[PDB]
């Protein structure tokens, strides 16, 4: 993954500065690891996950479901933020996640903004905004 | 505009407390005057512009031509911003703008999340992310099929 034209110079700019962009970061990491049981252990009990153009997800057993199919059509393989910041109980990471569809072996640089919502560390809320239909033409998969 | 069932509930979530948090703020404000005009005096000279789902625009002519144009056939009816926060030299939103189709009278309520780059409180990046299809969709228009190219021309 390739720095777009458009990344702010500075390093700091996709560094944490907080307890909870370190926690996001940890969990920006993780992503890689396309094990849903891994991950879900960083949210809340009141908790949602939406990937913005399909349907949201309520509540940790859905957040897991759901992250656990999509784990067997695409993996992540790999993750690069080059934007964070945040406010209280909200972080937000502009990044491009390298998203592999397994029907075909396709991959795509996914340009993806995303916000994280907090409490005590813990994820109440993730939400990703990307276009769909640009990531289906890409992998030759429709996944609406 | 309504707010989404997901949204932080502290009052505080969608307001500003920074400098900067605040002038983003002002241009969300700005954007229902559906001015290109108006919106390019927010810009640094070294900017840019995206929608995520169309071609980027580089340098304030490209920027205000990329509004103009968009302009041109929808309105932005309404901005509500859920959700703000920001680090040096950079401010995001999440939020939902009203936009009104003028080719088929039909609107649309496109949840975004944009960014904001910064120097001494002037524009030099904006980028918005959202779901081209489900707005074309609701609004009964191939958009992508006639902003792409123009967004092509713009470059
Ligand atoms: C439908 C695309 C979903 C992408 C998701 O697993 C991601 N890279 O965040
Ligand atoms: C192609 C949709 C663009 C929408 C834009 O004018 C906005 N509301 O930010």
């Amino acid at each position: 993954i390739e720095q777009p034209r458009w990344a702010s110079k500075d390093p700091a700019a996709g560094k944490a500065s907080t307890p909870d962009e370190k926690i996001v970061l940890e969990f920006m990491d993780a992503l890689t690891s396309n094990d849903a049981a891994k991950l879900i252990k960083y949210f809340a009990e009141d908790t949602m996950y939406q990937n913005m153009p399909l349907p949201p997800a309520y509540g940790r057993d859905a957040v897991e479901q759901t992250l656990a199919g999509l784990f067997k059509v695409m993996s992540i393989d790999a993750v690069e933020v080059f934007h964070i910041g945040s406010s209280k109980g909200l972080v937000f990471t502009e990044r491009v996640d390298v998203l592999r569809a397994l029907p075909t072996g396709k991959s795509y640089n996914l340009s993806i903004l995303g916000v994280f919502q907090l409490t005590d560390g813990k994820i109440t809320g993730w939400r990703d905004y990307f276009d769909l239909r640009e990531f289906e033409e890409a992998v030759d998969l429709p996944l609406r």
